[PDB]
């Protein structure tokens, strides 16, 4: 060979170098049920026979689902956790995900921090990064998550039945409170700020609860938009009434650390971004689910009828004063 | 019942009404191997036993992968087709997809046209729409496509071997030529404009070729960035040299209709957006693949070595005059 006549500078440019932050990420390593990870036109998933693949996609847009200029290490954890919460909402076991990242141009420090946070949440969630896309534009990420669940055992939003208990998998309103700190509308000491901020940036997807509920919950989903709003999805898909007992909404120590009374209750009822499951449960399974997931709480019940109903201590229904208002 | 004490205006707002364009789309109908489509936290896919799920994601950003203000009916077809091309690149049979759509606000006429075009391409591709996400922000779409392929039979980018033929599945450069028309940098009569524009807005994913190549091609991918660039992925993953014979790049009737000589050859070599497969093939399978896919063409060969090599009629290597230039 003479050392000449080689073709270069046709490809493998800036966005290839960006892509390599993810090809080299710890969460891109080989993993169970992944026959082919990053590097080809598709990833290949191989859930053990009899198991279906649960698939969900979520998009986070800069300025909409997270603040501009935020720590990329926290942002990557938040993006993966909120997306992975939908697998828990089905009772699926975590398997893998793809990352479609759009960004204006390379930023090496941003990407290093983003990839490091993605590794941490992925390890926490047991999710392999198996593919993705890297594109130029205003900052955005679309994560598509994959889990496995035996046929017929997925948790669905229909099936809530009158007589069932209405339950949640953990404290509500904490991410809404945390947003007050994130936006610096309020201050707090570390003992208050740290637990709440962890709920905004690193909500733990409730995989264990979803798995515990297989064959037991009559219906479930994860609270992303707000307690009362997401109860409406069960009520409508199941054709029943969901009753929420306002007295059973215990504000957490962390929530009470920053907010009190009505402000706290409003966060519980309507903040969303909780990524805690809401589920309906035949009463015969209460003890088991309490043992499997002690953070769970009964907040109400299911009856024949329509709609979501917030009840005060005397059983009377609470209605916002005007259309569009909240409690 | 008294008709009072009902909770509304907490949810089911503007972006729910946007979402319904897709929940009601024809391509959201029940489909084979889809155990659960739109409506729950995850879709559930059930490929028949022994078959793996091939998964790919692609993002199209307004102004980057399509022009601002373009026909949404054409845009939805383009978005789904370019994403579905990665299933053909694996030899997967099409199954389903999710649509993550980001848009500034509702636009009823845009959405009606977008959903109508998505139905057409989905029917053409045999893809069920099973889930997605709808978010506010600068216009963008991330499509995640799912196909099925028997274990061990997927087409991969490694495995090209010296002695193999280098082939493509159809004419090259047509979408690059079409872009001249899309941007109105050139004019053409309908007999020229219509075939080229169809390649930009409605490239047909080469599912049949990918399926025909199972167990026969030694390596393959789809040309998205450009002939020479994407040949480099096979060369590097397989550890071989790919030789492209410049004389074997026949400009199509449609391509020749608008451009001639070098301008046409440059489109063939570097336009990308072809969404035609490039593949390496043991010579013993040439006749079969020609019969299965008559648009296919031999363009070169594989040898021991490194890199991609463009050769002229005398076998001498063509090199751009300076780094960054193209032929
Ligand atoms: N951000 C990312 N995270 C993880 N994997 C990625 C990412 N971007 C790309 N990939 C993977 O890297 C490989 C190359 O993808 P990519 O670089 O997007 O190809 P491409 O030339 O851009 N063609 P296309 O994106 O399909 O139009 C594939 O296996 C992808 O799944
Ligand atoms: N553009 C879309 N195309 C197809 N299906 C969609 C689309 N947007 C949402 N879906 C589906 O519609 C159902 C409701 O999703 P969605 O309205 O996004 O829930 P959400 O309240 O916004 N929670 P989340 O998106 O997970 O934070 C699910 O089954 C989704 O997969
Ligand atoms: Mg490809
Ligand atoms: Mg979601
Ligand atoms: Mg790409
Ligand atoms: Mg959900
Ligand atoms: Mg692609
Ligand atoms: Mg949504
Ligand atoms: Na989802
Ligand atoms: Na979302
Ligand atoms: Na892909
Ligand atoms: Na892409």
């Amino acid at each position: 060979d003479l050392g000449t006549e080689n073709l270069y500078f046709q490809s493998m440019g800036e966005f290839e170098l960006i892509r390599r932050f993810f090809a080299a990420a710890a969460c891109a390593a080989p993993a169970a049920d992944v026959a082919l990870g990053i590097g080809d036109d598709c990833a290949l998933l191989a859930p053990p026979a009899g198991e279906q693949l649960a698939v969900s996609t979520d998009t986070l847009v800069e300025g909409v689902h997270f603040p501009a200029g935020c720590d990329p290490f926290l942002l990557a954890q938040r993006a993966l956790a909120v997306s992975a919460s939908d697998l828990a909402a089905m009772g699926a076991a975590p398997l893998a995900f793809t990352l479609a990242l759009t960004l204006p141009q390379a930023d090496a420090e941003w990407l290093q921090g983003f990839a490091r946070g993605l590794d941490a949440m992925a390890r926490q969630c047991g999710l392999a990064l198996v593919g993705g896309d890297t594109t130029r534009g205003p900052l955005s990420m679309t994560l598509t998550v994959f889990g496995r669940v035996p046929a017929g055992q997925a948790l669905t939003r229909a099936g809530a039945r009158p007589g069932d208990l209405l339950c949640v998998g953990g404290p509500l309103g904490e991410a809404g409170a945390a947003l007050e700190l994130v936006l610096e509308r309020r201050s707090a000491p570390a003992e208050v700020a740290e637990p709440l901020l962890a709920r905004y940036w690193t909500p733990a997807p409730q995989f264990g609860l979803g798995l515990a509920l297989r064959g037991k919950a009559s219906a479930a989903l994860d609270i992303s938009d707000g307690l009362l709003a997401d109860c409406g999805h069960i009520a409508r898909a199941s054709g029943v009434a969901l009753l929420v007992e306002c007295q059973r909404l215990q504000a957490s120590a962390a929530l009470s650390g920053l907010l009190a009374g009505e402000e706290a209750l409003r966060q519980q009822l309507a903040a969303g971004d909780d990524y805690v499951l809401v589920f309906t449960l035949p009463p015969e399974y209460l003890g088991e689910i309490r043992a499997a997931w002690p953070a769970m709480a009964v907040i109400g019940r299911v009856e024949a009828g329509q709609g979501v109903h917030l009840l005060d201590a005397d059983g009377k229904e609470l209605i916002p004063a005007a259309a569009g208002y909240q409690h």
